[PDB]
Formats: C-alpha cells, structure tokens, sequence
C-alpha cells in the first residue's frame, strides 16, 4: 500500500524554486548525492566500531554509480547505514527545516544555488536535473521502503517489494530531457574529480555495455 504526504512548507516552496530557477551550473547534484552517501557510510561504519553485528546486512562500505541510457536514469548507490520509515516521512523534514529556511533567505540575499550543501539540504538539488526521483532504502533496525517524488508538493512512501538490498539507499534519478549528458561516462567522471578525494570509500562508476 502506498501512502501520499504533502511537503512541509518551505520544502515545496524550495522545491519550486530549484525546479523554476535559470541555473546552467546543475552538475552540483552529484557531489551532494555523494556525500550524503558518504555521509550514511561514516554512519554504519562508526557504529560498527561498537557493534560488529550492525555489518551482518553487509560489510561492503561504497558507492556505485550506474547509468541507464535506455531508461534515461542515474542511479546512485551506497551501502550506508540506510533510512527508516520515520526519517522518510518525519524526521529528515525536521532537521531540515532551518537549514532550507536559511537556504532560501540566502538566495533572496544573492546567494548561490551551489551553496545548497553548506546549508544540510543538498538533496534537493537532484531537482535541477530529474524530473522525479525515487529512493529504495533500508536501515538494520526496519523494512525496506520506496520513497518517491516528482515534486508538486507531495510524496510517496511503500513498503518495497523489489529486490531486496542488504543495507543502503540507492537513488534513482530519472532525468529530464535536456539533462542526458549526466549519463555519459566522461561527464560523470569529471564531475567526481572534483569531488572524490574528500570520499573516504570508493567510488564505482558502472560501464554502459
Ligand atoms: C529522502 C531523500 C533521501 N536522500 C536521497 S539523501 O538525504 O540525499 C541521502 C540519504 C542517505 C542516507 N542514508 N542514511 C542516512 O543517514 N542518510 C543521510 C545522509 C546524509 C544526510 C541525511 C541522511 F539521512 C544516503 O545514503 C544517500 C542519500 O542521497
């Protein structure tokens, strides 16, 4: 069963604005993805440092980056620690909400939409580039779930039925038109090297066959 959730307020309102933004610099997504997947790795591996078990739903601590011509999508996956239903629906709103209030003040200020990371909601910027993204997660102490949004204002959290993960997040992003070049493998490889020396994990980008 599928349930639908509306946005906390300046969510949507940021939302709206990264989607109605003028704004050629869109590469930034990738480096924010990344280090939120870094992020979630640091998370599993310092609790592992207390508690071995907590590596039973895997060991392997990276990220992989694999994208799809055909289906036109980017997929960005790691083995971090994951994300329970609460921080899907709840949680992840909650901590944001200064951070994208602040954002948004800052761009009335002149700010720039690069600067999104040094505000904790780096997510977001997957907008300037995907026209709907979908997150399949799983965290040790829940089940696996598929978080989904094309923006609007609203959306979705299920229960996963697709194959299952072992531990991590894997990002789906599915592009729009204009923004096929973030599926070539020279673009994707430019971007990460400005980036991949600050990733303590490595880092796979997937081959086209
Ligand atoms: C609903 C959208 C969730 N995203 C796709 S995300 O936040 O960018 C994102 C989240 C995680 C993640 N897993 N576990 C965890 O703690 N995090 C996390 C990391 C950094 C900050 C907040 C966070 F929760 C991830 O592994 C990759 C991501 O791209």
């Amino acid at each position: 069963e599928v349930e639908t959730f509306a946005f906390q307020a300046e969510i949507a309102q940021l939302m709206s604005l990264i989607i109605n933004t003028f704004y050629s610099n869109k590469e930034i997504f990738l480096r924010e993805l990344i280090s939120n997947s870094s992020d979630a790795l640091d998370k599993i591996r310092y609790e592992s440092l207390t508690d071995p078990s907590k590596l039973d739903s895997g060991k392997e601590l990276h990220i992989n980056l694999i994208p799809n011509k055909q289906d036109r999508t980017l997929t960005i996956v790691d083995t971090g620690i994951g994300m329970t239903k609460a921080d899907l629906i709840n949680n992840l709103g909650t901590i944001a909400k200064s951070g994208t209030k602040a954002f948004m003040e800052a761009l009335q200020a002149g700010a720039d939409i690069s600067m999104i990371g040094q505000f904790g909601v780096g997510f977001y910027s997957a907008y300037l580039v995907a026209e709907k993204v979908t997150v399949i997660t799983k965290h040790n102490d829940d089940e696996q779930y598929a978080w989904e949004s094309s923006a609007g204002g609203s959306f979705t959290v299920r229960t996963d039925t697709g194959e299952p993960m072992g531990r991590g997040t894997k990002v789906i992003l599915h592009l729009k038109e204009d923004q096929t070049e973030y599926l070539e493998e020279r673009r994707i490889k430019e971007i990460v090297k400005k980036h991949s020396q600050f990733i303590g994990y490595p880092i796979t980008l997937f081959v086209e066959k």
